[PDB]
RNA sequence: GCCC
RNA sequence: GGGC
C-alpha cells in the first residue's frame, strides 16, 4: 500500500485515554472478553471487579457478511447500531494495557489471538475453562441489574436463547467463579465521546 | 451457519 | 466439548 498510518486517534484522544486507563489497577483481577472473531471483533469489555471499572466499546466489522451470520447465533448487534463508533478504539486500548498484565478470560483462545496480533504477546492469560452450565449460572441476575449498560443486542438469537454481551459476560462469569453476585454500581472508565461519534449537527448540508 |  |  502507500498508506502509512500509525494511529486510528489523534494525539489529543490518545492522551485522554492514557489518563483514563489510570483508572485500571495493573494488578487487579482483570476479565477480557470479546463479541466478533479476535481477526474482525465489534465489542470489547474488560472488567475489574474489585474496583467496578469497566472499558467497553464496539467497533464495526470488515466482514459484513459473516457478522450477520454472527450476530444470528451470538450477539444480535445490528450493523448500523456500530456506525458511529471510533475507528482505531481496539488498537489503542490495547496497546495501552500495562506491560505483562495478567488477564483473566472464558476461555482464552480468541482473546489470545487478538492481543498477538497487537503485538501483546506479554500479557499472561488465565483461562477459567468452566462449562456452558457453570459460567451462565447469574446470566439472568446480571442482565436483571445491569440492562442499562448495553443497549446494542436487538437482534433475536438462536440456537431463541439470550444475545451474548462482552459486558455481561464478563460480569457473569466473575459472579460464577466468586459463587455469588453482590449488587453494587458499576463504573466506566472510557468517555462517552470517545466511544461514539457524539456530534449533533445543527443543520444537514 | 462459521471458527477452535 | 468450547466459542462467534
Ligand atoms: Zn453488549
Amino acid at each position: 500500500a502507500m498508506d502509512h498510518v500509525e494511529f486510528g486517534l489523534t494525539y489529543s484522544q490518545l492522551m485522554t485515554l492514557k489518563d483514563a486507563m489510570l483508572q485500571l489497577d495493573p494488578n487487579a483481577k482483570t476479565w477480557m472478553d470479546i463479541e466478533g472473531r479476535p481477526e474482525d471483533p465489534v465489542e470489547i469489555a474488560l472488567y475489574q471487579p474489585s474496583s467496578g471499572c469497566y472499558i467497553h466499546f464496539f467497533r464495526e466489522p470488515t466482514d459484513l457478511k459473516q457478522f450477520k451470520q454472527d450476530a444470528k447465533y451470538s450477539h444480535g448487534i445490528d450493523v448500523t447500531d456500530l456506525f458511529a463508533t471510533q475507528p482505531g478504539l481496539t488498537s489503542a486500548v490495547i496497546d495501552a494495557l500495562p506491560r505483562n498484565m495478567v488477564i483473566t478470560c472464558q476461555g482464552s483462545d480468541d482473546i489470545r489471538k487478538l492481543l498477538e496480533s497487537q503485538g501483546r504477546k506479554d500479557i499472561k492469560l488465565i483461562d477459567i475453562a468452566l462449562s456452558k452450565t457453570d459460567s451462565r449460572k447469574y446470566e439472568n441476575a446480571v442482565w436483571d441489574q445491569y440492562k442499562d449498560l448495553c443497549h446494542m443486542h436487538t437482534g433475536v438469537v438462536v440456537e431463541e436463547i439470550t444475545p451474548h454481551c462482552a459486558l455481561m459476560d464478563c460480569i457473569m462469569f466473575d459472579a460464577a467463579v466468586s459463587g455469588g453476585l453482590n449488587t453494587s454500581v458499576l463504573r466506566a472508565v472510557l468517555p462517552r465521546d470517545m466511544v461514539f461519534r457524539t456530534s449533533t449537527p445543527r443543520v444537514v448540508l
